[PDB]
């Protein structure tokens, strides 16, 4: 029925329309069709009569309608930089001839003709730099192919009559490079498109710090200078190449316009267009300047931008016209039965350039001819002295100038190569009219392609090897693309000699980023998404026919007909083509400029290097007025802002302190050199901040919605994460006030409107039908929201029982309910819809909301790990949120700030509203791959999920495909959320076309610090401060500043902020948080105003890292890889994350035997029963150094501690393994302190165990992933020849050593070798030899180890395996450096932080240091003391029980202190929670003759 009454109100709105050749109206026609195809497709009542089925397809037939739009009469070209114009004016004068009133637009970029200069320049920097970087990671190798390169540019010398003899010393030295190892290849492909990444990267905060809105060449010649030794003959070269094209492009300008008249054809400058300053644009322009490898050939985001503004044609230079009827007749007289004429390309490039010449009045049969037959030469001889005499303007014909609206047709190509026709589209040719939706939507398919593209960089857990084993479709595969672009740098320009078949890289065309493939696929996407009215542009998964133009005929009983194409094109074979431009027309070589980069300056590149600043060098450049002014501020600076750069962990107020204090000098100074300088610190803290990240504590929170129909989609994603991970606790949160709430406004609402089951809905049908056909309609609509909205305001405003206690009860309570509806009722009668047909309606309302609950909770009654929490119950009272659920609160965002506030409230993990699914893995993908296409796998997923979930089988999958599914694990299949990690920020946010959303929250780890959750929670209580006052009408300028004079959310206090609050204010004072934040902020979301509140406490980095947004970069508080899905189209919601292509690892859990021995009572046991045994086989086999540090972090083998072994690869010096072995140390005391005595711990304790524990966790999964992957780490079988020559001749610093239920690592720490076991800790010897024959020994040790070990009864040689990498650089990527600070900083107990001050305090009348006060155990308000109670806070503090009776277990406690404990807990008392101690503290043990012997002792010495 509501299908019914949409397509009336659809009809009743489209036959009144001011135009319906327009947007509205196909979006109209489109949902139409597609409601129209459900309701044929669904037999809700039948299948009907074949008669209805055939009178739905002849209507859907008939309101296709066609709703055509002309085209601008505009064409377009783009000018490239160093193209001769001689070549050029020939094309523009015979499109000119051809189209009369068309009026063509050159489109030149005036600043940026020097940018090939600077381009080359970056390029040739960014390969140096990638040169050494491989250099200094294979030591032990010398590659021949480096020192070769290095030669060549020492030996340039002489620039002017060397330049082109280095390029052809560049050409030959390509084919030495295309010698090395593949891995090298990859190195080299990798590290230049990262360094390309990273100097555009710092260009960019170049262009942030000079403080430009507009990028042009002198700009580009300061950037050049301040980072390169930049002379005056460079930037004379600069402006000649400058120069020169301005006047190329004067006179080409002048000559056409001098024949065709100065209103014909004109000139634009590109930077009139407003899509290049656009913010979501980001300037990649600027990018595409130089990630290009086809020089020649315009930029591929201008066509875009230009079409969109202007629209029209938009042709290339280097094509012409279709011939016309008449023409093409007579090529086919003059050849009789012989179409090799018109399909060969030879042939008809020779009778182009013909007619060509013939157009334009030049020497006729001046053709090149070259390879060309006699025969051949002759017949086209006669062709075109037939077309000769043949008048002109009747040669070429018109394209079709009608055009759906929202559309971009594109030229089709058919080449005849020697294997057959090849058909294309090329993006040389478009037509589109001003703003259409397609162009859109190709438009953020290249900003998300170059999103993807810049992956490698701003992704810190990226894959650097992927074995290449099957890579095919788009391929945006960051390698390829790494490799064409060596190619164009070191083998001249690409299309030399001869290219595949004739000269035509289609691998090329299939790597372009932003090529004519993008473009095919996003038409296909935008078609699809189009609905029933698209399928006629669909064929079979390819753009049909109907999209592309210059069609021709395909059945021609053999090969194509040449006469009547269903649409016309253009002739793109043209002797001005590529095939010239390779060989024949000098290439261009005005594009490169030489600049040695041995002085490169190292200190002002912050993205590449990372430089500790010093009092020698850091002021070699400030004038002497800001010396000795400023200089102390930074001498006394470095001491701070070194520790925090060289650090693992970051220290929020350390960080606060040091930003706001470079903001302040900032401010106060007037320098340019110095200013640069502390902008490059700026840049290198925000480098930092974004390099750290925090894990995630492996727990999914889902907030669903209990009023959809649909209820599968939840117990899938319920179920999907039960099967992903044994360790996923999933919570499902709802509140009973929020739908009794609901439940009541729905009431109200109803009411209000009263105000104002087939035979029910016929009533209703008809009775709309007649207020649709009177004045009724379209004059209440607007009014019933307003009314309503209106009385639920008038409503809140009155507070009596209804409204303050909401009517929790329901039971007997109803009848004060029904008497206060009958008093806002109108109708002053009875049992009118209030007395009957309510009590149902109240029963309908809790009847479904508890039977979805029960449903839940049955369904997944078995697992303990789903848990069914209220938030009625979690949150506390008076909150913010509290007050919410108290006052009545049903906007629809309450989700979001209950999300909100269960994360202040400790609740850690993913929150989510909708119902998330694991993202496939990549064993997932490839099994699927093996069948079908890429493009298919986003529509067969859902089937697969259905599959291997609930086990139901279907017909649309080949039953191999199920049987390989079956035959893996559910977790091998499915991504868990364990291992992912967040900005140290604290909470990430999802992401859809750059800009964030409020879909997912990723919140980091418990006991990592947390500053959002304190920001969200103030500026969450403000805005309902804000909310507050607004509800009672009473609000203005000064109360509102004083409401946000002490809170950090007033950065938003302009002038324009308040007139937009007070003016909503008056207009609607009943508003949503949501919506107060967005008049405000002026930002759509909470997420947007997280980092502007952070700006407050980081005035530098904040502003910048909101700065670099616009730069291409990703939020700060954005989601790299997502490992979630939505449920409608299986789309993950990283900011540049693909899960077709690039999908995660699998990762293989390790399983252990539930009878596992060894619980935390009895851990100590195995190293009781084998320390010594370890000691003396490390003797045994030569070892100077032996250190003993046994572990009770992980008593059992899950996941064969690799999580601890991970921690022992993050450290590669003594110092850091030190201390990363005592706060192991500390650590493991904890926990045996907290969870085998039962004895609670202080904060610090409690918090950094915790993170040390989520640490471990999630290193333990790194670790398992890493180990079952070959691409990433070589796995190699157990022999210890092979070891040692791998670490002697090949070269291995780390390597680990993996039996089936333990990991040890083996270092190569200085010239010592480290071998560490987290049991036993390590053994130091002088060579591999030795540790691994000690290894082989140690498994060998005792039949309870070995079987502990998992060797038991098995061969040693063929079950364990050692994992390495090819470079350190490779373990840097995988390992995450922010590891707490256990690597480099010493972390103190709470009760060597009490003993480090010494201030006794007065507590009872008694003085008592605080460290012993701590350690008999204080508790205030239930929680241990970590500073020293003042005054007022004595009477309060309470004593604890469990840990006083420990502390008396363990020390003897002399009387003249016991005395003192007994009038403590007498004069205090002992909290209910712990257990009371009798007092026995008393001292009488041996004789103090021994304590007269030391005192002796002490006073001698």
């Amino acid at each position: 029925a509501n299908e019914i009454i949409e397509i009336k109100r659809i009809m009743g709105e489209y036959n009144l329309l001011p135009d319906k050749n327009s947007r509205n109206g196909l979006k109209l026609l489109q949902k139409q069709a597609d409601l129209l195809k459900i309701i044929m497709e669904d037999t809700s009542v039948t299948e009907n009569t074949f008669k209805n089925i055939e009178i739905a397809i002849t209507d859907i037939k008939r309101e296709y309608y066609s709703h055509t739009v002309d085209i601008e009469k505009n064409i377009h070209a783009i000018w490239v930089a160093g193209s001769p114009p001689e070549s050029i004016s020939d094309y523009i004068k015979t499109f000119l001839k051809t189209y009369k009133e068309f009026t063509y637009y050159l489109w030149v970029d005036e600043k940026a003709f020097g940018a090939a200069k600077f381009t080359s320049v970056l390029k040739q920097i960014a390969f140096d730099l990638a040169c050494r970087t491989i250099q200094q990671n294979t030591p032990q190798k010398n590659i021949d192919f480096i020192n070769l390169y290095n030669e060549i540019r020492k030996k340039y010398n002489n620039n002017p009559s060397g330049q082109q003899e280095y390029l052809n010393k560049l050409r030959e030295l390509y084919a030495t490079y295309q010698k090395i190892s593949t891995p090298l290849k990859h190195m080299f492909n990798s590290f230049f498109l990262e360094n390309m990444i990273k100097l555009q990267d710092n260009f960019f905060n170049y262009c942030i710090v000079k403080g430009v809105t507009e990028i042009n060449d002198e700009l580009r010649i300061n950037y050049l200078k301040n980072v390169i030794k930049l002379s005056d003959d460079d930037i004379g070269n600069y402006q000649k190449t400058i120069n020169d094209n301005k006047d190329r492009v004067k006179k080409l300008i002048l000559d056409l316009q001098k024949q065709f008249g100065e209103n014909r054809i004109s000139i634009k400058d590109v930077n009139s267009l407003t899509s290049l300053s656009k913010s979501e644009n980001n300037h990649n322009y600027q990018t595409e300047m130089l990630l290009r490898w086809n020089y020649p050939a315009a930029s591929d985001l201008l066509r875009m931008y230009i079409l969109k503004e202007h629209g029209g044609i938009y042709t290339d230079t280097d094509m012409m016209p279709a011939y016309s009827k008449q023409v093409i007749f007579k090529i086919m007289m003059q050849t009789n039965g012989d179409n090799r004429f018109l399909e060969d390309l030879k042939l008809r490039r020779a009778i182009s350039d013909g007619v060509l010449r013939y157009v334009n009045n030049q020497n006729i049969d001046e053709v090149n001819y070259n390879e060309i037959s006699d025969a051949d030469k002759n017949i086209i001889k006669k062709i075109l002295t037939e077309i000769s005499k043949m008048p002109e303007d009747s040669i070429f014909t018109k394209i079709n100038t009608r055009i759906p609206r929202d559309t971009m047709p594109i030229l089709r190509r058919y080449h005849l190569w020697p294997d057959g026709w090849n058909i294309r589209g090329l993006n040389g040719f478009m037509l589109s009219h001003k703003g259409s939706e397609v162009i859109d939507a190709v438009i953020a398919g290249q900003n998300q392609a170059y999103r993807e593209l810049r992956r490698i960089r701003d992704n810190i857990h990226s894959e650097i090897y992927f074995k290449q084993t099957d890579e095919l479709s788009s391929l945006p595969d960051t390698d390829k693309i790494g490799g064409i672009l060596v190619k164009k740098y070191l083998s001249g320009s690409l299309f030399s000699k001869f290219r595949q078949d004739t000269i035509i890289p289609e691998a090329l065309s299939t790597l372009q980023i932003s090529g004519p493939d993008l473009i095919q696929r996003k038409m296909l996407q935008f078609f699809r998404s189009r609905g029933v009215l698209g399928e006629e542009f669909i064929n079979e998964r390819k753009l049909s026919d109907k999209a592309y133009i210059g069609v021709y005929k395909t059945t021609g009983t053999g090969k194509y007909d040449w006469l009547t194409p269903e649409s016309i094109g253009v002739n793109d074979v043209t002797p001005a083509d590529e095939s010239t431009w390779c060989i024949g027309k000098g290439r261009c070589v005005d594009d490169f400029l030489f600049k040695d980069v041995s002085t490169l300056k190292t200190e002002n590149l912050p993205e590449l290097f990372l430089t500790k600043i010093d009092t020698d060098t850091f002021f070699s450049q400030w004038s002497t007025k800001t010396k000795k002014d400023l200089q102390k501020k930074i001498q006394d600076l470095t001491v701070r802002y070194n520790e925090l750069i060289d650090s693992s962990t970051i220290d929020f107020k350390n960080l606060y302190e040091i930003d706001q204090m470079l903001h302040m000098i900032m401010l106060e100074m007037n320098d340019d050199i110095a200013k640069r300088s502390l902008f490059s610190l700026q840049v290198q803290i925000s480098e930092k901040i974004r390099r750290m990240t925090i894990p995630v504590d492996n727990i999914i929170n889902i907030y669903p919605d209990l009023h959809k129909k649909n209820d599968n989609d939840l117990s899938m994603s319920i179920k999907g994460f039960l099967a992903s991970n044994p360790h996923t606790k999933i919570n499902i949160l709802y509140s009973n006030k929020t739908e009794h709430n609901i439940f009541i406004k729905d009431l109200f609402s109803f009411a209000v409107m009263e105000n104002e089951s087939s035979q029910e809905a016929n009533e209703f049908l008809e009775i709309s039908t007649f207020i649709y056909e009177n004045d009724f309609l379209r004059e209440k609509i607007e009014a019933v929201k307003n009314k309503m909205n209106s009385h639920e305001l008038y409503f809140e405003k009155i507070k009596k029982e209804q409204n303050t206690w909401q009517d929790l009860s329901t039971k007997e309570q109803k009848l004060q309910l029904i008497k206060a509806l009958k008093e806002i009722s109108g109708n002053t009668e009875k049992d009118s819809h209030y007395d009957r047909l309510l009590d149902a309606f109240f029963k309908k309302h809790n009847e479904n909301i508890h039977n979805k609950i029960q449903r839940i909770k049955d369904e997944f009654k078995e697992y303990s790990r789903v848990a069914i929490h209220n938030i009625d119950k979690v949150i506390f009272k008076g909150q913010t949120l509290d007050r919410l659920y108290h006052e009545g609160y049903v906007f629809s965002d309450i989700n979001t700030l209950s999300r909100y506030t269960l994360h202040g409230l400790g609740i850690t993990g993913v929150h989510t509203e909708e119902n998330l699914l694991p993202a496939p893995s990549s064993s997932l993908i490839n099994i699927l791959k093996e069948h079908y296409n890429e493009d298919e796998i986003s529509a067969k997923l859902p089937l697969a999920y259905d599959y291997i979930l609930n086990k139901k089988e279907s017909s649309s999958i080949p039953v191999e495909i199920l049987n390989k599914l079956s035959e893996l694990p559910p977790h091998e299949l499915l991504t868990p959320v364990l291992g992912q990690s967040v900005n140290p920020l604290g909470m990430g946010y999802s992401s859809d076309n750059g800009k964030i959303t409020e879909q997912v929250i990723v919140s980091g780890a418990d006991g990592f610090d947390n500053p959002i959750s304190g920001l969200i929670y103030t500026y969450l209580e403000d805005l309902y401060n804000i909310h507050v006052r607004m509800r009672e009408g009473t609000l203005n300028s000064q109360n509102l500043r004083q409401l946000l004079e002490n809170s950090v959310s007033s950065c938003f206090l302009t002038e324009q902020s308040i007139n937009k609050l007070l003016s909503e204010a008056e207009k609607r004072p009943y508003q949503s948080l949501t919506e107060i934040h967005q008049h405000l902020t002026g930002l759509p979301t909470i997420a947007d105003a997280t980092l502007s509140l952070l700006s407050v406490g980081l005035p530098g980095t904040g502003k910048l890292l909101r700065r670099e947004q616009d730069y291409g970069r990703p939020p700060v508080t954005a989601i790299q890889d997502s490992t979630f899905v939505l449920p409608y189209n299986f789309k993950g919601i990283g900011f540049n994350d693909n899960i077709i292509s690039s999908a995660p690892v699998a990762s293989s859990l390790h399983f252990i035997a539930e009878h596992a021995k060894y619980t935390l009572l009895s851990w100590p046991e195995f190293y009781r029963h084998h320390a010594q045994r370890w000691f003396e086989m490390a003797k045994g086999y030569g070892s100077q150094n032996i250190d003993f540090h046994p572990q009770s972090l992980l008593v059992t083998q899950e996941g064969r501690c690799m999580g601890l072994a991970l921690l022992y690869l993050q450290t590669e010096d003594t110092a850091h393994y030190s201390i990363l072995q005592e706060n192991l140390m500390t650590v493991s005391a904890l926990h045996q302190t907290s969870n085998r005595d039962k004895l609670p711990l202080s904060k610090d304790d409690n918090s950094l165990m915790t993170r040390t524990y989520s640490l471990i966790e999630m290193l333990q999964y790194q670790g398992n992933k890493y180990i079952t992957n070959e691409s990433l780490l070589h796995k190699t079988a157990w022999n210890q020849e092979r070891i040692t020559l791998l670490f002697n001749e090949k070269g291995v610093k780390r390597a680990l050593i993996s039996t089936p239920n333990h990991t040890l690592v083996l270092q190569q720490l200085e010239d010592i070798y480290r071998l560490t076991d987290p049991n036993f800790g390590h053994a130091d010897f002088l060579s591999p030899i030795d540790a691994l024959k000690f290894i082989e020994a140690m498994i060998q040790l005792t039949p309870t180890l070995q079987e502990y070990y998992g060797l038991l009864n098995k061969d040693i040689n063929k079950h364990i395996q050692v994992h390495y990498a090819e470079s350190d650089m490779v373990w840097n990527k995988l390992l995450p450096e922010n590891d707490a600070g256990l690597s480099t900083r010493i972390q103190h107990t709470t009760t060597d932080r009490l003993a480090n001050l010494a201030e006794p305090v007065a507590v009872a009348g008694i003085s008592l240091p605080v460290k012993t006060l701590y350690d008999i155990g204080a508790t205030l308000d239930g929680r241990r003391i970590t500073s020293p109670p003042t005054s007022e806070q004595i009477p309060s503090l309470r004593l604890n029980g469990d840990v006083l009776n420990d502390y008396l277990s363990r020390t003897v406690l002399t009387p003249e202190q016991a005395d003192n404990i007994r009038k403590i807990l007498h004069t205090q008392g002992i909290r209910s929670g712990t257990r009371p101690i009798d007092p026995e503290m008393i001292r009488g043990t041996q004789d103090d003759l021994v304590s007269s012997q030391t005192r002796l002792q002490r006073q001698a010495t």
